[PDB]
DNA sequence: CAGCTCTGTACGTGAGCGATGGACAGCT
DNA sequence: AGCTGTCCATCGCTCAGTACAGAGCTG
């Protein structure tokens, strides 16, 4: 048993910490901790979940880290981690709607407080719901990448790609998403060389 | 009719489980 | 040789959002 005798009882009441300082170019925003994520208190322990393997593979890591280091990440690579609900659940088909709209009114408020460059959505379900919570938005089409609105009063911008874990079959491998991870690296040199002129 | 929303369903990989068996050393 | 246990290789299996069709619903 992955959760060493902890039950699942115990683990749906553990809270995942966000990791959020201020003058960061990114911001990952999960759907939700995962069982493991509750257990562990990292962001992305699912050794199965592609978010670290992506990290490294685009560039944004020099090394290949795992979820022990997340707390680094702010100081040495400028990446902050949220999650849309903070409520522990198996999966995302668990919450509720009214819980994601509750989360995304906290979620701007965090967002509009740490003005991170980049507010990373990982994941489209999750960046659906906050478009038409947030901006009043519901295009037909959503699209991964950044997104044409801004967080409100702020700078930041809204980048999205498809959830790292490993249970969405339209990108099966993470080689399958590190494409939107080198894109996220790219907008951040861009901006972190349009602000150096 | 035509364009919605909402719900139900089905979809690829690879990591890690427990169960199974073969290799194999120790001892009589 | 005969018997026995442990260990490890390997197998089947499970499990970690997104896209879409089609049913109700509404202009």
């Amino acid at each position: 048993a992955s959760f060493n005798g902890v039950s699942e009882a115990e683990l749906l009441t553990k809270t995942l910490p966000d990791i959020l300082t201020f003058n960061l170019d990114i911001v990952i925003i999960g759907i939700n901790p995962g069982l493991m994520a509750a257990y562990k208190g990292h962001h992305y322990p699912g050794p199965g979940n592609h978010f670290w393997k992506c990290l490294f593979m685009s560039g944004l890591s020099e090394v290949q880290l795992n979820h022990m280091d997340d707390h680094t990440l702010p100081g040495k690579y400028g990446i902050g981690f949220t999650n849309m609900v903070e409520r522990t659940t198996p999966g995302s088909k668990d919450l509720s709607s009214k819980e994601f709209r509750e989360g995304g009114r906290i979620l701007v408020q965090k967002l509009q407080k740490y003005q991170p460059r980049i507010a990373v959505f990982n994941g489209k379900c999750i960046y659906e719901i906050f478009s038409k919570e947030v901006f009043g938005v519901k295009v037909k089409n959503l699209e991964f990448g950044l997104q044409p609105h801004k967080i409100p009063d702020t700078e930041t911008l809204c980048y999205v790609m498809p959830s790292s874990s490993a249970r969405c079959a339209q990108f099966p491998r993470a080689q399958d998403k590190v494409h939107y991870y080198i894109k996220l690296k790219d907008l951040r040199d861009q901006l972190k060389g349009i602000e150096r002129n």
